[PDB]
């Protein structure tokens, strides 16, 4: 009894973030090979990937390298521009009403229904991507959850957080009262991993430049394709990804696979949350990049792809020296405003510290988003990359330093 | 028989490095106790120290909390801009006719003589400091050795060095066949250590806002003085100042004091090189500061200690904030010319990868001068803290890197 919905979300664009939309492709495809309808699922993609100029596959998009397409038959929900916090909001709320532009379509499900999200990109400690120059803040998202339990619009929901410490994200503040059960690709403290990429080994086809799909995403996505989801819990599928996520235990090159909310919610069949593909009657060691080094990596295949020609040569060495140094003006302007505000010898150990699990990143959230503008406001965007510094913001806030403060700080790091 | 000679240097300059210039007055002071001449010491300081605006104590030095003076009777041999490579070379070598300035004061030695060598300051990998903008290079520092023992100008000598990565200046290049024998502050892949500094254990007296000494430093000196030299051979003293240094064997704020060149000489007593005072008859861990983080100590302190003044204290702000977007420079250029070079994901391993012990840093010096020559051309002068980045450069020579290719590299990373 009820209906299956799904909101699936890739949080970034550029070539280089190939893998975040062709993981979302895969999972609309596998979906609706589970008898899940068109009509109850929901894609945020920029839209940017099948057609770009650099795809050696026009119009297609592969998540692994038996090079099946993804991309035929995916709506266009909310692309581009659309692929904004406030419509995802107001998509998980079932309010059209909420909506701007997209296609309209929304999670206006029932009491009786169940709900699958998955989101691939990114993120930061508290953050995930959204990609026309947007943060999203954790507490906002569990707030989205908490008003959409509520308002009583679902019995249960399932979510899939693929992203660079995704942990952070639910630790400390995700209740395990709003019949949702949420596992992340990674724990507070750990990036996430781009797989399937060029020069590794499984390798995609040769003509690609850039991952094809992302570490704990391929794993549960190619886990609910080989097996009978009537058959298979939420448990199976977690302790699954969480073996090939570790990568044989191997943390220099793998995460942990963290769980959060209603642990009840692992007894139940798979098939109640991703359907169950008819035709179904129910591991070695992958070579990984850093989800903040694949797009260097990218730009590096171009570099020795065009080392015939001087003129290209040249200009991706300074595409990626422009990169390196916006890396780095981030990387330094946030040490330095830990010097200025705690000293030298206080200041990394400040703003790296880790706390213990089970807590908030922060205790402000609203002290986190006005860190990150007083930030911008005078250093620039944070940029993508940059989410990896919202521990060091949420460090400011923790510590008691005032907004004065941190103004004065940034203002002294980056005028 | 003979004659006992000793040359002390302190490679910098400027008050956060008041520590370097009162190890080498200390040095001198125990060395006249000990009954060396002053005709055959010859002293390397910048002099800045005893009359500078900051000092709390104008024309006075102290080297422990103890604050005994160690500047008044120091000779004036080759200080300010006579601080240099090319004097210290002529020096060791006893010839005045290569000497530049200064009193003109060499190690004019005998066949029956020995020589003492004590430098202060900060180093890098394969390099010591000197003030005037001048990088000392390990290769040019052991061909004067060599040059002064094919002259039979000395029977033994004995080195002591503190500095950064200080064993990289002797690691896979100094022979055993000279008579010299040498200790350093640390290996070729620790930094060295200040102590007795501001807000620290054991402290300074409360008006110092800059460190006393460095711990190998005060390590050797404080054994010499508190000891019969007729009676501690070298290997004592190496002993002791090898535990002393170790902090209890705690290498996050120690180092390990490694030993070269003729072991035989440790058998020695050590008033055959430093004297004996006539009037001697025969531990708890120190807290420490990075060499190349005492200078943002120092600056942090003086800020903290202008609170009540607004303007002053604004300005020392902005001072740290130049201090470290110059460190940021330097650390981002060299990371960008790995990547440049070697790609993203091989760069830093490349750039950091340290040798095996034994093993020299750089097969070919001059190539390691080249690639510093090709980095200041573009990317501006090193400075003493840039010295941190010489093993890079060894490493680019290493590789098999063409100085065409590095200087590709350095203009798309700093022009």
């Amino acid at each position: 009894v009820g209906t299956r919905w799904a909101v699936l979300v890739a949080g970034s664009n550029g070539y280089e973030n190939y893998r975040h939309q062709a993981d979302v492709c895969h999972a609309y495809q596998l979906l609706i090979k589970g008898g899940l309808k068109e009509e109850n699922i929901v894609v945020f993609m920029y839209d940017d990937i099948a057609w770009h100029e650099l795809n050696p596959r026009p119009g297609v998009i592969i998540n692994n390298p038996r090079g099946e397409d993804v991309y035929a038959g995916v709506p266009k929900d909310y692309t581009g521009e659309d692929v904004t916090a406030e419509n995802l909001f107001a998509v998980i709320l079932g309010d059209r009403s909420k909506v701007k532009g997209g296609s309209g379509k929304v999670i206006n499900s029932k009491p009786e229904d169940r709900i699958f999200i998955f989101y691939s990109n990114h993120g930061g400690p508290g953050v995930l991507g959204m990609p026309n120059e947007q943060i999203l803040y954790a507490m906002d998202f569990i707030d989205v959850l908490k008003k959409k339990h509520a308002s009583g619009g679902y019995r249960e929901m399932v979510i899939y957080v693929e992203a660079c410490e995704s942990g952070s994200l639910f630790e400390g503040i995700m209740p395990k009262d709003l019949n949702v059960f949420v596992t992340t690709a990674s724990n507070a403290q750990e990036n996430s991993w781009g797989t399937y990429c060029p020069g590794t080994e499984p390798s995609p086809p040769p003509e690609y430049t850039t991952c094809l799909g992302d570490l704990y995403s391929v794993a549960w996505m190619e886990d609910s394709e080989s097996h009978n989801l009537r058959r298979e819990t939420v448990n199976q599928q977690y302790r699954s990804v969480k073996e090939r996520t570790s990568n044989f235990k191997d943390y220099a090159m793998g995460s942990h696979v963290m769980q959060y909310g209603d642990t009840n919610i692992t007894a139940e069949k798979l098939y109640l949350f991703q359907g169950f593909d008819p035709a179904t009657v129910n591991e070695a060691k992958m070579e990984v990049v850093h989800q903040r080094d694949a797009e260097l990596l990218f730009m590096w295949q171009m570099y020795q792809r065009s080392n015939h020609l001087l003129g290209k040569k040249t200009h991706i060495l300074k595409q990626i020296a422009e990169t390196v140094k916006h890396r780095n003006h981030l990387d330094g302007s946030v040490e330095l405003i830990g010097v200025l505000l705690y000293g030298p010898g206080k200041g990394s150990p400040v703003l790296q510290s880790v706390r213990d699990p089970g807590l908030p990143l922060v205790d402000n959230w609203a002290c986190l988003k006005s860190m990150v503008r007083v930030f911008e406001s005078h250093c620039g965007s944070l940029t993508q990359y940059g989410m990896k510094h919202m521990r060091a913001f949420a460090n400011i806030c923790n510590s008691g330093v005032s907004e004065s403060s941190m103004e004065e700080a940034c203002m002294v790091a980056c005028g």
